[PDB]
């Protein structure tokens, strides 16, 4: 037993990192079978990021102005294109060590595993949830441009994240892997709007049915409510509106504990109402978000991958 | 910017992850050289677990009674000798993914990330504290003994923890790479006494110099404390004493954000008689004891491996 906030074994990535360079500039790259994946504002200087026309400075640049290092192993760089905001350098290398992989657009509330890298080298990682607002809260410094997020799939590594940018506020933005942001972001350094975020209402149940699983039951009440009703409180506290998707989704969490969907959303209601009361839940004072249904799942089952 | 609770990247240590059978147990093992390393309770039945005598069993089990796999590559068991609370599997074939590393014993307080793996396969990677009183609050369930904790320094892989048991309070006990416990514990299914935790002290003030870092700043008061009217709160909340061993390790922190450390003692103090007023630091709405001054400056500092 026990419940921790765990990422993906990060093996199968560190081996598709590289550091690319473009004239002053470098940050991480993805590397898959011959092609390299990186945010295009490699190609800018800090003056460019203020306004940046990329496919006028990209038409500057050619193969050779792209120096690509796997490790101390020099990479040439035989084609480039941008698609929407990332480059695609084609190699003459296809990587030994590219796993099984695809290329993912995830949802908002949806959690993946990040890589935090610095000039093409792992430093940590980490789990986190892609906001509502389709921002994410990360850990992120100089140089970190180019990590990426993933899930694991037994043997197949689904990219879903790539690093581009921290908001004036301090939260982070970036892309899928075919270059197109979550959310209203673009690869230009001027203030941005996020929005307003909410609480992924569907994870704080699951996170509860961990809770129950784990033997914290303090929270569990004599009470019911309706969807409506629920949605009602959700809609006061900024949570996310619950739908009969979310509680299809949460069924298997169900039929375990024996607690019926709107009996632990009454639960939560509750919690909403009057909060913690200076208690704590599987080691938290709040209500935690950045486990889906399928993530307790998992950890409460101990899923592996190769 | 951002501040997030980072484990290292565990491709070095998921290289060597095999799984372990003798008999009708199966667990983890760590294959490092022609060395595999698994915890001694392996041999044991269900019923042996109550009061098991290591010694008479060990004598029954022969090489060919331990079935190595590393992946669907079957290994040739040469030797087996107990060591403590571990037994060490001499093998034919050295690993060819054995990493740089070393045995280290870490002190309560001290940080790692631990791979939970099940069957020889790695599921999850989180960091975590080793208790003050040498448990730690993990996520294990069965098949997930053997599993390992480390620390990365550039190549160098430290081995500091192997998983053995779970106390019957849902805690975590296990031993370092020579079989020693950490704590008073046996490898036994017998009631066992954890004893008295307490916050590690040094690591929260890290955590609130890395939330001043990050702009999270409102808990700065206009007070200052002594080392002796600071340790009369501690013991009165259940906090490790503060040591000059402790303000020395927290001086690089005070230094960049220019709050003497008997400051932030002064503010650690009136958080723990105030309490947070419905707030939260660095997104926890209590106080954070699993990042150790060390781990602050490398994640604000961004610091890498290989
Ligand atoms: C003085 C303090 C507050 C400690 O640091 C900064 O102001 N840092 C930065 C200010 C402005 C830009 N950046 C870099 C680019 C370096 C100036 C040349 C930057 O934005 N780098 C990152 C991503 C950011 C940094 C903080 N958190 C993140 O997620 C990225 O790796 C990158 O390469 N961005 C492209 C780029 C290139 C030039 C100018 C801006 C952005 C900074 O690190
Ligand atoms: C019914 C529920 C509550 C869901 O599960 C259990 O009671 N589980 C277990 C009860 C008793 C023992 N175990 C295993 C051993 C299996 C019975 C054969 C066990 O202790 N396994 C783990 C470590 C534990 C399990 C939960 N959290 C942990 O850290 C370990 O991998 C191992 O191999 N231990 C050696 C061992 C061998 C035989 C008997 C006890 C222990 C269990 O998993
Ligand atoms: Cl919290």
């Amino acid at each position: 037993s026990g419940f921790r906030k765990m990422a993906f074994p990060s093996g199968k990535v560190e081996g598709c990192m590289v550091q690319v360079t473009c004239g002053t500039t470098t940050l991480n790259g993805l590397w898959l079978d011959d092609v390299v994946y990186c945010p295009r504002h490699v190609i800018c200087t800090s003056e460019d990021m203020l306004n940046p026309n990329y496919e006028d400075l990209l038409i500057r640049k050619s193969n050779h102005n792209f120096l690509v290092q796997a490790g101390n192993v020099q990479l040439r760089v035989i084609g480039h294109s941008m698609q929407n905001c990332v480059l695609k350098l084609k190699v003459d290398t296809a990587n030994p060590k590219t796993p099984k992989y695809k290329f993912v657009r995830i949802q908002p509330g949806q959690t993946f595993s990040v890589l935090a890298c610095y000039n093409g080298s792992p430093s940590g990682v980490y789990q986190c949830a892609m906001r509502p607002n389709f921002t994410i809260k990360g850990s992120f410094l100089n140089g970190s441009c180019g990590s990426v997020g993933f899930n694991i799939d037994y043997d197949c590594v689904s990219f879903c994240y790539m690093h581009h940018m921290e908001l004036p506020t301090g939260v982070h933005a970036g892309t899928d892997l075919e270059g197109n942001f979550y959310g209203p972001f673009v690869d230009r350094q001027t203030a941005q709007a996020a929005g307003t975020d909410t609480t992924i209402t569907v994870n704080v149940l699951a996170w509860l049915y961990a809770a129950v699983i784990n033997g914290d039951r303090w929270f569990l009440n004599r009470f019911t409510t309706t969807l409506n009703d629920f949605n009602l409180v959700a809609m006061k506290y900024n949570y996310e509106p619950l739908t009969q998707d979310h509680v299809d989704i949460l069924g298997p969490l169900s039929a375990q504990t024996g607690i019926a969907v709107l009996d632990m959303c009454a639960s939560l209601k509750e919690l909403l109402q009057n909060g913690m009361n200076g208690r704590t839940i599987l080691g938290s004072a709040l209500l935690e978000d950045e486990f889906t249904p399928f993530d307790v799942v998992r950890q409460c089952s101990g899923v592996t991958f190769q």
